[PDB]
């Protein structure tokens, strides 16, 4: 009807990540030597994928981490970079330049938990999720309109579950959107899952240039384009690393 994977890889190391720091939307910086060698592995393990869409945060080490998996692909070349400030990672506010530990702090001396809490200036989970909300109708309008009209095999390789699928989102972002992406799509969307992959391991913590993948089936519910299955393939795969 449409059906398409999405392959979603977090953004590399930039100075920051070695000293624990909050990066989110305020820290704006590039990729360090790391950084750059971790997407370059990550571009080297999705070379042989043709990526016939690509959808990237407008934050500079996103952009680059892209720049440097289109520039390591042997298909992908006439493939325009979509930027997208929707998949920017989630706003810390103040709290953003502060040791991660810092924001406990905050959430401790305003009697909250962290998951409740939302530093001065920052984005409550709520907003984050409505915007990948709107990425993904935003993401099902663009795919449809290019490529529609009216089992997963997991081997251990960088085509799992997508090895006889032509139409390929690449989605890079950031690590606090990308599990809250996930678990919309596993906990709201109730996507299916492969493989002893259950409740539990799906919600991990992704790692730079960590690597998920999911195929979407989608259709015109009379004007409303809507997902009739989404199916988890991976999640966080650093094999490449």
């Amino acid at each position: 009807m449409l059906t398409f994977a999405l392959t979603i890889v977090r953004a590399g190391e930039t100075q920051y990540n070695r000293d624990k720091l909050l990066q989110g939307q305020g820290i704006d910086t590039p990729l360090s030597d790391t950084g750059h060698q971790q997407a370059a592995a990550a571009g080297r393990y999705l070379k042989d994928l043709h990526f016939t869409n690509v959808f990237v945060s407008n934050l500079q080490r996103a952009i680059q981490t892209a720049e440097i998996i289109l520039g390591n692909n042997l298909h992908s070349s006439a493939t325009e970079m979509i930027l997208d400030p929707l998949l920017r990672e989630r706003g810390f506010g103040v709290a953003e330049g502060r040791p991660k530990e810092h924001l406990k702090n905050m959430a401790n001396a305003a009697g909250q938990s962290c998951r409740d809490y939302t530093p001065p200036g920052g984005e409550t989970l709520e907003q984050v999720k409505t915007r990948f909300k709107m990425f993904l109708k935003s993401l099902f309008q663009r795919m449809f309109e290019e490529h529609g009209s009216a089992q997963p095999v997991i081997a251990g390789l960088a085509d799992d579950g997508a090895q006889n699928v032509p139409v390929h989102a690449l989605m890079v972002s950031h690590g606090a959107f990308i599990r809250i992406s996930v678990r919309h799509l596993v906990e709201d969307l109730q996507c299916c899952l492969p493989a002893g992959l259950k409740m539990n391991q799906v919600f991990s913590p992704c790692p730079n240039t960590g690597i998920s993948r999911f195929i979407f089936t989608i259709h015109r519910e009379e004007s409303v384009l809507r997902a009739t299955r989404i199916q988890g393939v991976f999640i966080n795969r650093k094999d490449h690393l």
